[PDB]
């Protein structure tokens, strides 16, 4: 399982693969791991479908509950703090074999420069968080291969389409190197899922755009 | 890793996949695991390239050494006994984490009915061996999926081409269900390797025949 | 023990075997493991008779209690959530040697397309749940053999009778491969139990229909 | 796995089942566990095919080697002593997880009363042996059920046919109670193997006689 | 510590870093890990200076001893076999905390096509060996980062200079990602060591060529 | 990770490096570990960014809460006592693998001699604290190398600029000897962060002053 | 215990302290740890008097035995190899709690440039050896403090007297920082022992020269 | 660390050394371990500065709190009882590696004979206390050497100056024999701290008196 | 048990106590632990009577055997080497609970200055030996008290009588402080045993001289 996130001028993009495994046995082929949590943020957890959907459900409930009580949404720092509290309150269970490390992507609407308002936040096992400054991040078992691919491909990113293409290619490289990550499935027609957040909000990327991009990458590598 | 073997009227066929893994990391894409050991037998070990090639090398040396000393080749039972001795003399090392379970396919030229002269022999960890009577066998981490596929497809086998096709389809099903087994790679052009043994001896199957069969299976499943 | 479930156009079918074991000793020959829990759902737990009947009893009590308090039945998602809470609240006892993994089959009456309203939900040890998209699922110790049989036989399913026949044949294959699963007993006259859920609700399949289907399968394999 | 032996007036009969298991998974359906070792003795080991065939092979080689060196066959007591030495020289490996407990049946030609010349000898883990005096014995995982069945059915034994029938019925009861023992397979046509030793020597029982006896037992129990 | 090797048209190149560590403490800044072992082969071990120099010394003594006894040098396969024997005879000590995994680069003069005569051989802990077919390989603690860098940069290799440049850049990326690997030291003037093997034999690359290449890479990344 | 602090006539200076590691893998290149906690104190924790920022956040909240409740700020001894209570209340978690040892620097405005009003306080694992009397202190994994460098360079400190230069040189020596400490990065332009506290309060040192000082040190050592 | 060695133009100098400890208890005040082993080499082991004297005795016997058998002394590389064999043949006893790590200093008379003929060789626990290139080295429990002191003081070394002074000052700093190392004892009149090796051979430094140098250092630090 | 106490005619004297250690590494050179707790008592704990200062702070707070509540100071027996309660309430933490054993010195103003009113009380790990009758006591890691020195020197004590001199000489002997105890530092000018309690109360001994006494002892031993 | 040895002008003296213990139970009151081993040496082992007498017996046999074979006695260094070999060849048994640490006293007749020809050699557990330079040494469980007493009393030694008196007083102090050492027994009349070695050889001290010295010490301490 691998989720990637990268920043482009005017927004941020996040994408993940679709495989779930029980040892060496493939247990799922259509897992969704990236969820929109509010109008300007999205979360991705590298794990089973249930853990991702449940963590995203609880985080979205907390954010909307605050918005309804107080009349205004939380600031980006407040959202990071609430997520960090939820992650920290699970360390004993994580060391008991149930560890969920999330990745957060968002757009800050109160920033002075809108072209650099995209944000990426990662978390560690102890519950610590870091705002990333290089422009990309990856979590999961193929995260090192994906990060090494983005390190070489990031110079080509100039807007949303280039960023989406680079994210799909990084996921393809992670699948090429690690067997717990699933590649594009042309026989069944299953492709990675992506979310784009910009000044207008977080939207889901349609499946045909991802399919055309993945097919072009495959013909390029042939 | 998976090796399959099945019997058809007039001979036997054996085929294996090409993947080697170190945990969840893909370490090889072109591993050969099926080797011709003499004029009428072939062996397949589910493991790394070095173990398969070294075990096959030692077994072939033993068989040719006997043939040169005595002037005649061993009988099929003598070959089984020598292989069983070699397998038995490795049990402590196998329980130490280095276990190699071979699969043997051969053609008995001293049988009275030439159409049923194909043989398949499997081995267990303790060193025990069994001559198979159902018509097919599989070893490795995807052996259960391959055996369940051959159980349903074996009624279509009537000659060498049908047997080769059923063997390739069983390997495809094993790859579809288990991530340590590699499927046909159309981008790189890597396909499983096969050997056919009949009354004229053991020959390697050319790569283009396997490639056409695998492509037909893929278009059928699409 | 094995329970299978598959989707056909217009409904869903679920069936299980009748054997209970204490090690290698047969302890029961007439165990019922599939229970109707409300008018449109059925549950199956792979285990002893008492665990299946008690879990089904508690789940049915919870569903009817909500229906009586609120005046309306829960939605399908609410039923999944309540079942997931019950499964999650048993993880320590499951790791203490008492693990019960249920399988849920249902018909959603609020779906827009009635021909695809059948649902199948599976659970994992940690309490996670997945809605299945391939059309079939199996749990228990013979679940892999049954799933490999349904993978090859699912193209023949066009309505309720074909689905029932394919489910019985998958259970027969699981019994043929795994000794903890019991096959059809012709001497004693004991056959697997099945439930069919469609737009009119969940009904038990009569024993003579299952008996005729099993006898036809046995004569086909002879 | 179960082997039974019983004494009738004028000889002895020994029979075993055909199943081999790896945990709960059926690994063999045609295992032969009873072998003729010389002209008047037969041995049965409850285990895999390889262990039974190899132990019988070594014991037969030892007996024939003595007969060729000395010009005369060993006495029955000498055969028991040699078998006991072979069994004793395996205790550490047996406690290491590889335990083979044999059962010996024979006809003593130097006895004064030919109608009571049949012998049955059993062995324990430590290597101790006992000549049986009740008329029947069983080894394996279903040995208790088979012995309890022979205790009630032994009054019907008056000659070779009755003894064969009672042995087949005892094996059927063992299969009915224990899942590691295989019953008669009517779909595949596989039946237990038997050996009869009398004043003329040890002969294999043809498969059709066993098949007719098993079918009569099955119709009786229906 | 990291050693890289890659194949170019007409030869092969191998290079390694200069750092040795004792935990988090830097213990050496001028370690040489790549040694010429005969006229057409070179070896690299990822470890301390003493282990690399001693293993290379023993392997070179063995190769020259054979050449002096027999009058001819060994074939490439014979050299691989001797190295594999030496590696295999150290497994217990390797699991005792002293593991040395070598990487072999060579030029085969008896190949029919001189432009593809370069060879790269890697070894695993158990002693197994593989001839590489992709064109590059890396060992050590930064081997994954170096391999991911060569995967993207290998399309630029057309001759010896390009291959040397790509090898230096891959070592730079490994140092950038892993702290046990040392980067180019401009204050002290210490650079990686390289060896080039072609049809004329194995030669050491002068330090000023490596220094100019590393300086150009550093100004490119600035 | 290393933080250094030293006293000069009229104030105190504190500086730390920017590296975070996960074993031998570099995980961060821009970590800030020194934070201004009130108008006259600064704290530095050798660890991840999250631990440093969170500990500093809690300590600053406590100090400002007291100042708002009571109308006056705490004395220097009261601040030391509150910090010691916070450090002591974490010993079990520290022995559980999460140990945070802070270093405190401050300026006492109620001292009679303003030229010696700078203070440095260190803490141990058990929670004990010491006011330092030699003029410098260091914490972290390169603290011994930095302390040995300051022991030789402290005679050159006469004012704020000399103290800043000596602190940067001590951090450079720590990075030169220990691989978990990061040196000045000229390719990326990342330099250590420093804080100066004097009679006017604690201010952050601009990045260009540190950059010029580090460049002069590098050219001196070349 | 600490031994230091440094290279000056025209030779090498080695010196060690005089303390032996049993835990926190001082057990010796006059231990000699540096011994002349032949006309151009000296060895120092950080440990008890008996271990140092016995190791030096055995090494000197080996060197003189070779010189008497062969008629010529060994080369410097041969001496290093013999010492490395002796060190390697003690690893199990070293891990059993008796570890002796030697330091070797010598003058190579067959070098082309006599002003750089001094050599310093260190050894690790596994038996590996390194020729040092920086100009100084230290072993023992205060070796890090001594090395950090020599790093700052080495620019003052221009001949034998300066090198001796820097070695004494480095030992003084090691004693100042670590309690297992003894400083100059002015009450008892005990000072460190030193050896100087140049083109004329290895000689012991008289005690009054060391005493005057140590007294000057003490008055400088006062 | 060592604290000594001895009784002279008309009062009592207590003194301790200034060293703190972390294993074999010197961590402090100016530790104060003897504190005045009320007008007629003083306490000394052999340990770090923080433990001594914190224990003394808590004990002084308790004594003054009683004096303020009740209007009169506690008797000497009441002070011993309160100290014993505090020591006893720390046994589990002491066996967890944090053991603090105090030594108490005081002057009893309600005794009938003022020349023998000095008191010395020691404590054990279990919390037990003893009033000493020999005239001297010592705690710490050099307590045995100090006690053996006082046993021979106690005949010279006739008043406050002789007692102070004997206490300083006993501390010097403890430092001479044990490396965790620090001796007089003439280079840095650091000397042991002492307290004298007589009929007028407890006062701190000035540093120059201790310095002159220590210098006279050093010249005597030279 | 305690043995003391001290050097006086013209010779050496050695003395030990007479107690043996089994835990807290007194098991012997007349143990002799100091034995003359040749004309100029004596040995003392702190332990049971049998160990001391047997070790002394073996060492004396070895010394006399050499003297008889070679015609001359060994040098003092040769005697030390032989004793060290015997002590070293017992380390495993010593760590098994049977540890014997000897103390050697002797007179060197080949020394140039006869007034300083006395020698004292001690041994450690690992087998290491040291020639002592301070003038006295002690081994056993009361060795620290005896050494601290000799440190204060050694200034009074001017000849054999003073040395004997100081040795008896040191043994008395050891008995006064440690309960495993026995003091002079006036009721039974048992006193310590002593040996004096001078230029004329080693002689046993008569019991009445020791008795008068011990009585004078006792009346002095009263």
């Amino acid at each position: 399982a691998t989720i990637v996130a990268l920043k482009y001028p005017g927004g941020v993009v996040m994408a993940g693969d679709r495989r779930s495994t029980q040892g060496n046995m493939i247990s799922g082929r259509d897992v969704r791991k990236v969820y929109i949590t509010d109008d300007y943020t999205a979360t991705g957890i590298a794990g089973t479908a249930a853990v991702a959907v449940e963590f995203a459900r609880l985080y979205a409930v907390e954010l909307e509950h605050y918005e309804k009580l107080e009349g205004v949404p939380l600031t980006f720092a407040g959202k990071i703090n609430r997520l960090a509290i939820m992650v920290r309150g699970n360390l004993a269970a994580a060391m008991q074999g149930l560890l969920a490390l999330p990745l957060l992507a968002g757009y800050d609407i109160h920033a002075s420069d809108p072209q650099s308002a995209g944000r990426i936040v990662s978390f560690d096992a102890a519950g610590g968080w870091n705002i990333e400054e290089e422009g990309y991040q990856a979590v999961g078992s193929g995260s090192l291969f994906a990060k090494s691919s983005m390190k070489k491909l990031y110079s080509q990113v100039t807007d949303g389409d280039s960023g989406l293409r680079v994210a799909v290619e990084a996921l393809y490289d992670a699948a090429d190197d690690d067997s717990a990550t699933g590649g594009p499935d042309l026989v069944r027609g299953i492709f990675p899922t992506a979310v784009i957040i910009d000044a207008d909000g977080a939207v889901d990327v349609p499946e045909s755009r991802i399919a055309e991009l993945a097919r072009a990458i495959i013909e390029s590598r042939s």
